[PDB]
DNA sequence: ACCCCA
């Protein structure tokens, strides 16, 4: 029933997930219940690790993709 | 674009 899932993301996408002052990722952690770790520093690729029961992981993933979708094509 | 918490 508990898993660890790792997402490989570009830095621009991590900016969208984390949000201003971390307000987005703090919301995703609190609402999903997943433990969510994001690798540090402005590297071209970043790793997001989701841990928890599979329903916590699924909700965190849904939130993350919904945030990326809202922010698609938003910076150039 | 957003940079969290460890």
């Amino acid at each position: 029933h508990m898993l660890t899932i790792r997402l490989l993301m570009h830095g621009k996408e991590v900016g969208s997930i984390i949000g201003k002052k971390g307000e987005s990722v703090k919301r995703i952690r609190e609402e999903s219940g997943a433990r969510i770790n994001i690798s540090e520093g402005n590297s071209p690729e970043r790793i997001i690790t989701l841990t928890g029961p599979t329903n916590a992981i699924f909700k965190a993933f849904a939130m993350i993709i919904d945030k990326l979708e809202e922010d698609i094509n938003s910076s150039w």
